């Protein structure tokens, strides 16, 4: 074989926080960029367990716009995670505050992201947390999800299984996730895209938490839109946005429909 092409560099760190350490790695011999996210397995109750099903779940994705999969190498307590390196940063600063970005572009990324999704759910997988943050990109503004530390399988030989757990994003996640005991998993998804969309049409979140309980999601509901944060989103949009962020779980717009909407698929714009 190739002499020193096990040897990465490494460069800069990509991020930094209490899920661990995703740094930059560089080959030694052809210089391939790829990022590495060294999760530690501590004490004797925690991430032993949630990294394997991190690391068990990646190793299904196989897609254009997920963060494409390489391998690890435990050692010990540090483990290693090789996944798809991307130097278009993350979408989170591609959003301007109070502003957002060019219409032209926000249709292009929500795509993607239906993509992603779609192939997801396809093979009956949920992420129960996208966000700018997670949303990545690449050398040609390609989006790329990512982060699937919150994934679990909702659907096992076509039975899909219904949720409880409340691990998420407090302004991203769903509504209903904070009022069912129990519930579906593919919506929640879908609702936490619809967010992401006015957080690219607005440059900024639409509320803390979908609960009657805070001011503006209140008026959300009363359909006053007049002049509101939804002021800087064009009908074409808003008018999927109604559709998609709707209070009742059991009537709210698919993605199979989303992909039929209007301003979904007009073009440029
Ligand atoms: N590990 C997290 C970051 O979230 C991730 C979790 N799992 C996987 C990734 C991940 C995977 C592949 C990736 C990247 C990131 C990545 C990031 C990147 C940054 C700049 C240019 N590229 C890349 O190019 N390929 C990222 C750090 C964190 C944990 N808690 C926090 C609280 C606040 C801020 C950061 C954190």
């Amino acid at each position: 074989a190739v002499p020193f092409v096990e040897d990465w560099d490494l460069v800069q760190t990509l991020g930094e926080g209490a899920y661990g350490e995703v740094q930059l790695a560089v080959n030694r011999v052809t210089e391939e960029a790829v990022a590495v996210k060294i999760v530690d397995m501590k004490r004797a109750v925690d991430c032993p367990e949630n990294i394997k099903k991190e690391i068990c779940i990646n190793k299904m994705l196989n897609h254009e716009n997920v963060v494409k999969f390489y391998g690890h190498r435990r050692e010990g307590n540090i483990q290693y995670l090789f996944l798809e390196y991307c130097s278009g940063g993350e979408l989170f600063d591609r959003i301007e505050p109070d502003i957002g970005m060019p219409e032209p572009d926000a249709q292009r990324f929500f795509h993607q992201l239906m993509a992603g999704v779609v192939y997801l759910h396809g093979i009956g997988i949920t992420h129960r947390d996208i966000k700018p943050e997670n949303l990545l990109l690449d050398e040609r503004d390609n989006l790329k999800i990512s982060d699937f530390g919150l994934a679990t399988v909702f659907r096992y030989n076509n039975r899909e299984r219904l949720l409880n757990k409340m691990c998420g994003t407090l302004p991203y996640v769903a509504p209903e996730l904070l009022k069912r005991r129990e519930f579906h998993a593919e919506p929640v998804d879908v609702w936490s895209c619809g967010i992401v969309l006015t957080a690219m049409l607005a440059g900024e979140l639409p509320w803390d938490q979908p609960s009657d309980s805070c001011q503006e999601y209140s008026d959300w509901k009363e359909k006053k839109t007049y002049l509101n944060p939804w002021k800087k989103i064009d009908s074409a949009p808003l008018a999927l946005l109604h559709k998609i962020l709707v209070e009742n779980p059991s009537a709210r717009i698919t993605i199979p429909d989303i992909k039929k909407d209007r301003w979904y698929n007009k073009p440029l714009k």
